[PDB]
């Protein structure tokens, strides 16, 4: 039920973030959010330990990306149920 | 009928803001608004006291966020009814 | 029939602009316009003297906003009827 | 069949532009176009002489606008028909 | 079957680009693409020699535009058929 | 099942990228993605060898483009299935 997010400047980087994330750990990819300014976020759910593993992987592997830039990242272990239908984290 | 808002630059931050807000106090998260340029606002309604507690929590918990940035925040204790049907400050 | 507009960088500020506007004077709020770049405008109609009162209030009260920034503001006392259905001022 | 355009950075300015244009001369306001980055263009059609009078008025009246800024302006006296169905320069 | 494109910062300039393009040569205007950041592209098709003529005209005439700014331009003489329905070049 | 992407600042560049990619090798152009700020990505799928040949060609041919700029590029040889239904990397 944890949520993990990686926000990049650039689309290719966000794809590699996503790929690496789902490969590293037992997490599933649920979201891809654009907010303009080149800022795109990919979002996964899973056990916190796994989501935690997945996010670490994504951040590491983005430096493999020519032009890759990570803007922010975050994990929430136990997100409130109210978030599930306001925010595209589902 | 109070309204609280936190505007961040970055999406993960806005999610923490939201999570923190609804956890800290008895308030309902009613929305999330993009206006471009990375700027996204998370919005809650509740008793002023609870909204004030939600906003304070969200602001202080965003500093935990790697790459998190808070651009603005605001509370209106008693917003005018006119605002509800022009501005996205009732449930989306 | 006057039109008053306040444009801010930031959404919360635009809400406070709106709130203050409708509270100060006999004006009604009709519009909220986004043009990107963080630029959002709120728009009211009413008697010029009131719209005038309302805009003054909104500009004053935005400094109460943590992160508040006013970009522009304007009043038109007697807007042409052609504007009403091209521009979201209605 | 002339076309006149004024592009501003800021929405209130574009409204003044439009107001000024249709007041100064015998022209019709046919649209308003956003392309991002605050950039919004107001567009009119009319006789070249009237369009030229509209645009001049709009530009000079925007300096009245607090925070107003004009980014570009242009007139085409006799625009090619091809433009009408690719570019938003007939009534929106 | 050639494709010619002119990208400006600003809308009025893109209109003058378009106008000049279709006037200079035997080319037809097919596209107007926005990608944000003020960046708008107009797109024509025609014989390469004509498209070539049309693009030269558009670039020259944009300096007539108060506030005119050309960001990029390009011609492809013989674009792959796969481009026609992925990209708004048709 | 490899994926190749080229992200440009500017639309004409992205068209050259695409043209170059599908011409250089046996790959299919599956999309074009805007994320704002001028940033547009062109995306192909194919055998890794062909995708690698497509991307190299596109990058080197964009330097021909007047005003062309490449912001990022990337290839994933064996992308995870999960990506296909969250990210726009199957045909648009």
């Amino acid at each position: 039920i944890a949520v993990g997010m990686i926000e990049t400047k650039g689309f290719p980087a966000v794809v590699e973030a996503a790929d690496s994330m789902v490969k590293a750990a037992r997490v599933t990819l649920v979201g891809y959010e654009k907010i303009g300014s080149g800022r795109v976020t990919v979002i996964v759910r899973g056990d916190v330990s796994e989501v935690q593993a997945s996010v670490t992987a994504g951040i590491e592997n983005i430096r493999r990306v020519n032009g890759g830039e990570v803007l922010s990242n975050h994990i929430i272990a136990r997100p409130h149920e109210n978030l599930e239908y306001v925010l595209p984290i589902l």
